[PDB]
């Protein structure tokens, strides 16, 4: 490949000492540029450019600019979009130029020259007085009529994710184990082997922005969104190649807020674990570009889980800054279910062998005895309700679970007041009433039980 | 003016989610963010010296910038703060013309030694969050109120706590060396889910009690005897269910 870079060149007529390569300057000159005898070579971009409803205000950065040289830009609508105003600024905001309405009044052109040494420019349109105008910028080209702006580094990032390793009901979060990379090109960090006798140059154990502040150069930092205290690291590297090609590896565990939680229609609900990265610097420093998939992102892993991943997804998005501007964010998103077979068989299938329980017992017709059965099974409900109790979680809101438990109970404890009543009845000597009770109880049941089931799917899951 | 006058600084919070609530410590927890603003000209700066427009500060407290740059600047701290406070996006910049700005997002715990809850579960408790500053009230005093987002935030589910108003307020208390500092004030009124206790605890008690009282109308006294310990039994049963 070639090479890129800065250079000192000495040159020297009959003077020995020059291939020493320390010879200072003296004598009369006798050699000069070359490219100073012919035009200047012209540098033309064009742009489009939109000023929505809350973004009616843009600015762009030019490369630097010599001594001597010309600036030209222009500005033309796309339709009809009125003429916004144009202006010219240096870094620190001082005016330089302002731009002129032409006489067939369509484009704004303006005009500038530089004298210092170092001229940094600023660009700015605006139109606060769906519009979309086309920006044409030139560099030492008058015939504008008939890259300029600097641009943003661009990032690869991957993330994947190995083991999820808790899930708190109560606080609304949980935590995960796994791998990130980030990866970018920079020529202000190449070097030249000779000077170390290495191809590749190494940072540990150090955070990018550690790194950063010892360099003294900007470099993409980054943070979790939601992130709770602090994060555990490991394997923790930066590497540089001589071209400039930059690389960081991270392997971590962090416990992560997620306010988004509901488990309204718990066990049966779904739920979503979404991971954030953020960079720390403007989007017109460096912005995200591109997703790499170095691994599976849900690895896979031996026995059982609590919760099982239905699909995942990626994406990039753009999202506001402190200080204005924009910063990008990185997202990998997790669809969750329960195991639906430890619940089904570990609660529903006894409960409803003691709802039959209380149920069987209007067959007989000495009622001392359904009184005293439905006396017992009642407290083997209550038993049986504390021993689920572990798998009751206490969040200060009611789900469909206890809903059920709660009907359930009631109708158990209105079975022992009504084998009262009719206990009662035949011991008046009104026998036929309580038959006639009997199979009005025994039709009824099942049919309050599956109403109450129906109107809980319609109002939960529907 | 004759007399030197105090520099103005605005400020702000919201709250994002009440993450917890001690009830024998009497303490809770909660994640915010908070914001302040203040004009200074001994913070001026002149932009051929830097090319750039704004200066900034990051990952440091207002403390340490002071002692960094050797100017007196509106330093604070949470009144009732429990162990450290964990800190995130902290950030300060300044523009040339001297406006500075501060923010931070926090998660902090509180004392609340204020709670009371005799009257559980129909309670109804104050959240209150306090912001001082560390300086006297001729340096550094609180002046205008800002609304940068929803006090309040709203999130996808129930929660156990309901908010159901709020209000923000500035006040002046004593200081140590004499003097006074400044005070910001939030407020939230809460209270439980009604619903859920009502539903799981009053109704099977009160079924409970009909069982213990309907067995009366029997005139076999065995029958109403056996019924009625069973029926201790089983409220006991309840009672540590
Ligand atoms: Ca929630
Ligand atoms: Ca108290």
């Amino acid at each position: 490949t070639y090479t890129t870079g800065s250079f000192q060149l000495i040159l020297g007529l009959n003077a020995p000492q020059v291939i020493s390569g320390e010879g200072e300057p003296e004598g009369e000159v006798f050699a000069s540029l070359a490219s100073l005898e012919i035009k200047p070579e012209a540098h033309v971009q064009e742009l489009e450019i939109r000023l929505d409803k809350d973004t009616r205000y843009l600015t762009q950065h030019t490369r630097n600019l010599q001594p001597g040289d010309t600036f030209h830009a222009l500005v033309e609508p796309i339709g009809e979009a009125p003429l916004p105003r144009l202006r010219l600024t240096d870094s620190g905001g001082k005016p330089l130029a302002f731009g002129l309405i032409d006489q067939p009044g369509e484009s704004v052109e303006l005009n500038y020259t530089c004298d210092q040494d170092i001229c940094e420019l600023v660009v700015h349109v605006d139109g606060t007085d769906e519009a979309v105008y086309r920006l044409l910028v030139g560099i030492n080209a008058p015939n504008l009529r008939e890259s300029v702006f600097l641009e943003s580094d661009l990032v690869t990032v991957g993330l994947a994710v190995d083991q999820i390793v808790g899930v708190d009901q109560r606080s609304e979060n949980f935590s995960v184990v796994g791998t990130l990379k980030l990866s970018w090109h920079d020529p202000k960090l190449g070097f030249s082997p000779d000077q170390c006798g290495c191809t590749v140059k190494s940072f540990e154990d150090a955070s990018i922005r550690a790194v950063a502040g010892e360099i003294n150069l900007p470099l993409p930092s980054f943070s979790f969104y939601n992130q709770q205290g602090n994060r555990w690291s490991q394997n923790q590297v930066i590497f540089v190649t001589p071209d400039g090609r930059a690389s960081y590896f991270e392997r971590f565990t962090v416990t992560l807020q997620a306010p988004d939680f509901d488990f309204l229609a718990y066990p049966f609900d779904r739920q979503k674990f979404s991971i954030k990265v953020d960079l720390a610097v403007p989007t017109n420093m460096f912005i995200f570009n591109e997703i790499e998939r170095f691994q599976q992102v849900v690895g896979d892993q031996l026995g059982e889980e609590e919760w099982v991943v239905t699909s995942y997804s990626q994406e990039i998005t753009e999202v506001p800054f402190e200080r204005g501007s924009t910063n990008s964010r990185f997202t990998t998103t997790l669809l969750v279910k329960r195991n639906l077979e430890y619940y089904i068989l570990r609660i529903f299938v006894p409960l409803f062998l003691i709802i039959s329980v209380s149920w069987v017992i209007f067959f007989l017709k000495d009622y001392g005895r359904q009184l005293e059965v439905a006396s017992g099974n009642l407290l083997v409900f209550v038993a049986f309700n504390f021993t689920i109790s572990g798998d009751l979680p206490r969040l200060g809101y009611l789900t469909v679970l206890d809903r059920f438990m709660i009907v359930s109970f009631c109708l158990t404890a209105i079975v022992v007041l009504i084998s009262v009543c009719q206990k009662r009845l035949g011991a008046v000597g009104k026998q036929a009433v309580a038959a006639q009770i009997d199979t009005w109880v025994l039709v009824i049941y099942p049919l309050v039980y599956s109403l109450y089931i129906i109107w809980v799917y319609l109002r939960f899951f529907t």
